[PDB]
């Protein structure tokens, strides 16, 4: 019952997530190597992935694919990794994303592209990214 530590925080934050949105270098592996839920989210629809995103942490965003992550993966604001990855400026992690086939193409809730929270956000190196 040691699976059973997919056990979340109070707004469902769950140990792989902290090692993404921490960039904390072993536990995911180690959490994944483990098998823990690669797809899980927190309380408001984010994957590690997601928050790996949010942060640009390559590192993660990596192995995190490598091991089956969803990478179109919407949150409750339909915002997937590639999207916050602009909105926050990943750069280098939305390389990553796109390297493997991020559909560039999904928008939020307000049908904003990643193009437009990049553009918008003045994320310029990420809006010709995109294109």
């Amino acid at each position: 019952r040691a699976t059973d530590l997919d056990a979340r925080m109070h707004d469902g934050t769950t140990p792989l997530i902290l090692a993404a949105r921490l960039a904390l270098e072993g536990m995911l592996e180690d959490l994944i190597n483990s098998h823990a839920d690669v797809n899980a989210v927190d309380d408001l629809g984010k994957s590690a992935l997601h928050w790996a995103a949010a942060v640009n942490n390559v590192d993660a965003a990596v192995v995190l694919l490598k091991n089956g992550a969803n990478k179109d993966m919407q949150n409750n604001k339909e915002e997937t990794p590639l999207f916050l990855a602009a909105r926050e400026g990943s750069y280098e992690t939305a390389k990553v994303l796109l390297d493997h086939f991020a559909n560039r193409d999904i928008t939020d809730h307000m049908d904003r592209l990643p193009r437009d929270i990049a553009q918008e956000r003045m994320h310029h190196d990420i809006v010709r990214l995109l294109d």
